[PDB]
């Protein structure tokens, strides 16, 4: 079966008026006895016949890929125009049309802060620098590092995360050798984004069908020994015709029988959902057992079995680093305090915020974040009231990992 994809703009094509700005309109799955593939393009209803398309591309199962590219106008883009792909092919009946355009509601300026290396970090040899994105709508955003004029090409950007106020924040982390951090250099952070003047700033940071799905356990399930992890299968688009839908469950291969299955759930298109949930004891999810759902039903042609397990590798311990606000930050109601978490495998976390003996709950956290050396990283964020930060409470980072000891660290953030 051939499937549509439409893939907006690059970030930073959109918001640099030299680049050449497009969206792709690609094809997967074109068996070979059927092209040819036809491309009607549409902005805003109106064909254009500027685009250009590919000749086809092998896939890795011997069907093919056929991309058409539109280029689009910095202005058009921005002022949110619609771009619809229409594919025609005989072995597709009819025709499927994607629709994309820029996300709408009014641009949010980002605040863009600098924060050095913790104190903590300056024993090792390399030392990360921070710049935090926040307060940015919509989500596109390119973000670069360089000094005196080069590229510094060490440096790994989380994706936007949608903030409480439905605005969004990132983390970049640009690492470079300590002699550079401690000779004096100059390190800047260049953020491109549409609500920027010129779309561009810089700041500069120097020395002071049925399917079937299988999750995994909820992190910090996996890691406090006093919860019950647990692994979920779930049946999806289940035909009102056709249930009775049967699980079995495998812990390397040997079928339990402990598996409790839900009473179906109602999905918004009246097919069903049935989900089976089979909890985990710790010792067997962080040694690295296989859990296989099969799943048997009539509207299937035989069976489903998806197996899941923790991701396979030496763990790594997490460094933990909490960052007070920049300085220029100081001049809001409200202030971010950071926990940079790094070199952690494999990627499971949870990472949470108290003071004073109580849960701080206005926090995001990123996702973790491949880094270069196979590890991942990500932030937490906590805003708070500035009077409570220059009143000198104490704010701790709390982070469940297995490489931990105990599988848990807090560090402390006060007040210099
Ligand atoms: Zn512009
Ligand atoms: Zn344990």
């Amino acid at each position: 079966g051939p499937s549509v994809f439409l893939f907006p703009p690059k970030p930073k094509d959109t918001l640099m008026i030299s680049r050449t700005p497009e969206v792709t309109c690609v094809v997967v799955d074109v068996s070979q006895e059927d092209p040819e593939v036809q491309f009607n393009w549409y902005v805003d209803g109106v064909e254009v016949h500027n685009a250009k398309t590919k000749p086809r591309e092998e896939q890795f199962n011997s069907k093919y890929r056929v991309v058409s590219v539109l280029t689009v106008l910095h202005q058009d883009w921005l002022n949110g125009k619609e771009y619809k792909c229409k594919v025609s092919n005989k072995g597709l009946p009819s025709s499927i049309e994607k629709t994309i355009s820029k996300a709408k509601g009014q641009p949010r300026e980002p605040q863009v802060y600098t924060l050095p290396p913790s104190r903590e970090e300056m024993t090792k040899n390399q030392v990360s620098l921070s710049c935090a994105v926040k307060g940015f709508y919509p989500s596109d955003i390119a973000v670069e590092w360089e000094s005196n004029g080069q590229p510094e090409n060490n440096y790994k950007t989380t994706p936007p995360v949608l903030d409480s106020d439905g605005s969004f924040f990132l983390v970049s982390k640009l690492t470079v050798d300590k002699s550079r951090w401690q000779q004096g250099n100059v390190f800047s952070c260049s953020v491109m984004h549409e609500a920027l003047h010129n779309h561009y700033t810089q700041k500069s940071l120097s020395l002071s069908g049925p399917s079937v799905f299988l999750f995994p356990p909820k992190p910090k399930d996996t890691l406090m020994i006093s919860r019950t992890p647990e692994v979920t299968c779930v049946v999806v688009d289940v035909s009102q015709e056709d249930p009775e839908v049967q699980f079995n469950w495998y812990v390397d291969g040997v079928e339990v029988h402990n598996a409790k299955t839900k009473p179906r759930e109602e999905q918004f298109n009246s097919d069903y959902r049935v989900v089976s949930v089979l909890t985990v004891l710790h010792q067997d999810w962080l040694n690295g057992k296989e859990y296989k759902c099969k799943v048997s039903n009539k509207g299937l042609p035989s069976s489903i079995e998806k197996t899941i397990s923790k991701a396979k590798g030496q763990p790594r311990e997490p460094q933990v680093y909490t960052l007070p606000p920049s300085r220029e930050e100081m001049t809001k109601n409200q202030v971010s305090l950071w926990c940079l978490v790094k070199g952690f495998y494999p990627s499971d976390i949870a990472v949470e915020w108290e003071s004073n003996g109580q849960p701080e709950n206005n926090y995001k956290t990123t996702p973790p974040v491949l880094d270069s050396d196979g590890s991942f990283f990500l932030y937490s964020k906590l805003t708070v009231d500035k009077s409570r930060w220059q009143q000198g409470n104490v704010f701790s980072c709390s982070v469940m990992h297995e490489a931990l000891h105990n599988h848990y660290t807090q560090k402390s953030l006060s007040l210099s």
